[PDB]
RNA sequence: AAAAAA
RNA sequence: AAAAAA
RNA sequence: AAAAAA
């Protein structure tokens, strides 16, 4: 009797939940100092100037981790007013220390912007900071600039248009985490096909069209470093957070992060999917029960995180392995196995892992082959229908 | 009837928890001295160079046990700012003596450190402890270094390079616990496949891959003293209770526990997870019961340490022969032989002990060969699908 | 960790 | 009092 | 004590 519920007790220590409160003492490692250009005035031109300098910059081969994930969050909180204030809020990490910088505008230099917080005779940090290489020498190729050529710069006075701008360019960049961290090279027509789609939502204009290499070098720079996901992410949970209305930014990004939530638990909602909706007689076989528990138990301590639970694997934290597979290779592999053929979407996508049986593949298949019409005993006796019309054309 | 309860009294006196209260008096034998060159300044130059120096050392055939295993400490405890404040909580142990000692940089000797607790005017006990011999004489392979021959100095200067380097480094010296007590010679492919994992986690990079030799010494040391272990130990252990964010390295190090809880506790888990979890009608069996209630009291005493229990056998403790199967070896090779036919990746696990009885592990595996196919009773009837559709294929 | 998801 | 028990 | 476990 009290065996099982020992048993259960046991089961849900291993995976207990690490929340908040005190213990543990207080850790930190060293800290970078990025600079982010944040835009002091909440004029338009100005940020409209900003974010074609930045852009101009951000696709240049040579560029520095730092500058260049600096340069990524400026770019990304730059839609609210007064962004210092949001980075502030939001900024909550001890991986790199944000040094905020104002910005204004200016009509005595090239890149036509100085910094507000260092000094208004600092002009020439400016123009060092934003445009100094841009393949002049090595690798011409290097540099990255919109698909159309005509569009020599993004620099707008209307403020639709650099509102539509910000928007399409803050989708662009979002987008990149459905498969950043998962398979990143392999996530070209996943966004090419998220672009052609906004843009007939009438919310973007393709004009604003990027080249690839700057969207894969900004992959790549975002899941180099964490720090980046995770402020991205902490703008998501407070954006999915905001109680009244949403502007048009916030829900265009509160639309995309459906496509970032779950970006590497497939291998767990594809399997609770297969394997516990479809509610199939494997299931209750003897060789399943341990991973049906280990499953209701990952569940549950998802359920019990909050918020932030979907974006385990962007964070890249450590409790995503307890999620992986390799506790239930067998209902996994199962799962997998049945949605190859009920699905029918999941043929290229790879799960050949060191812990697969294709036993259990070839098992869920033929068990799917032969139940294409084979019509449960619940919803038959719920409905109470017989099998004769299931059978008719299978 | 008080007969089962008179029992059930004296079985769980037999494996009375340990708890601390204060009786016992205490006793302590002798403690070594054992140097850490803890960096005093929180640069990160003079961090890359200890570290270099320190690698550089550590590779060398012709050391010293207590040196070395100083050396390695050293190296674990140097993300954290000011090491010394956190190797002051973590050690309480009395099996040596942490002497701390803080260090600087130099630009007048060959090393280029000195110790500052000592004095400014000794330098030449840095070089004489950082570089005295390194394969001149007697064995020239005897010293280690890193596969990459071009890398003659691992000396970084940029925070994030020093920052993957110190975090590299430490995953490979934390990967190693996962065997290092339990079969070390035979943990070779294990860490190179953990390193081949890690680095396409964008965590780390290969090109800080050591030489065989470096990791063997390094885990026979580990397993020769047990001080290292317990402030390993210890060390997992206040990272896991930090309430808060925890930094890369810190999550590194959460995540490598992983492999390291249970290292030796096979023999526990797996018999848990196959003669417990599954349910099977030989459970039943009269002669189980006692192996039953054994491993009840087991995982209870387990559940009842704290922390510090899965660790139990890289402690090496005294308790760790509790959780062997000596007092359940029936149960034990029937839950092996069933994992040997379920698992189907335990074989190359070695079990062949002086108490192995291959009568109950033919037994298991015939009813695991028999019971392919057979759906119980308590899923069965909480579903209430029939075995028909599960012995289609068996 | 790997597909799809106005 | 009589074996085994990382 | 002995395997696997993004």
């Amino acid at each position: 009797a009290t065996l099982l519920r020992s048993l259960a007790l046991f089961k849900r220590n291993k995976d207990r939940t690490p929340l908040t409160a005190g213990s543990g003492g207080a850790i930190r490692g060293i800290k970078h100092v990025i600079v982010v250009p944040v835009p002091g005035d909440s004029s338009i031109v100005t940020r409209s100037r900003l974010l074609d300098r930045l852009v101009r910059l951000a696709g240049d081969p040579y560029i520095s981790g730092p500058k260049l994930t600096g340069v990524m969050i400026s770019i990304l909180s730059l839609f609210v007013e007064s962004p210092s204030q949001l980075i502030q809020r939001i900024t909550d990490d001890p991986d790199v220390s944000i040094r905020l910088v104002e910005v204004i505008q200016s009509e005595k230099s090239l890149s036509g912007l100085t910094f507000a917080s260092r000094g208004a005779n600092m002009e020439d940090e400016a123009d060092d900071y934003f445009s100094i290489q841009a393949g002049e020498e090595g690798d011409t190729r290097g540099t990255h600039w919109f698909e159309n050529k005509e569009i020599v710069e993004i620099e707008v006075q209307d403020p639709e248009e650099f509102n539509i701008l910000l928007a399409s360019i803050l989708a662009q960049i979002w987008i990149l985490l459905a498969k950043a961290v998962t398979a990143p090279d392999t996530a070209a027509d996943s966004e090419t096909r998220r672009w052609i789609k906004y843009t007939q939502q009438r919310r973007v204009v393709g004009e604003f069209r990027l080249d690839k290499g700057w969207l894969d070098a900004v992959r790549n720079r975002i899941a180099e470093d964490l720090s980046l996901r995770r402020f991205m992410v902490a703008l998501i949970l407070d954006i999915k957070r905001t109680p009244g209305n949403k502007p048009r930014i916030a829900e265009m990004i509160c639309d995309i992060d459906t496509y970032i939530v779950e970006a590497g638990l497939a291998s767990f909602i594809l399997t609770i999917k297969f394997g516990i909706e479809t509610m199939y007689p494997a299931l209750g076989l003897h060789e399943f029960s341990g991973e049906l528990t280990t499953v209701e138990s990952l569940m549950n301590l998802y359920q019990q995180m909050g918020e932030t639970a979907p974006y385990m694997v962007i964070l890249e934290n450590s409790i995503q392995n307890k999620f992986s597979a390799g506790s239930y290779p067998l209902l996994w592999s199962y799962a997998m196995g049945v949605g190859v053929e009920l699905e029918n979407s999941m043929g290229g996508l790879n799960f050949g892992r060191s812990y697969f049986d294709p036993a259990y593949f070839r098992l869920g298949q033929e068990m799917v082959r032969r139940s294409a019409g084979k019509v449960s005993s619940s919803l038959a006796a719920e409905l109470g229908i017989t099998a004769e019309d299931a059978k008719l054309v299978s």
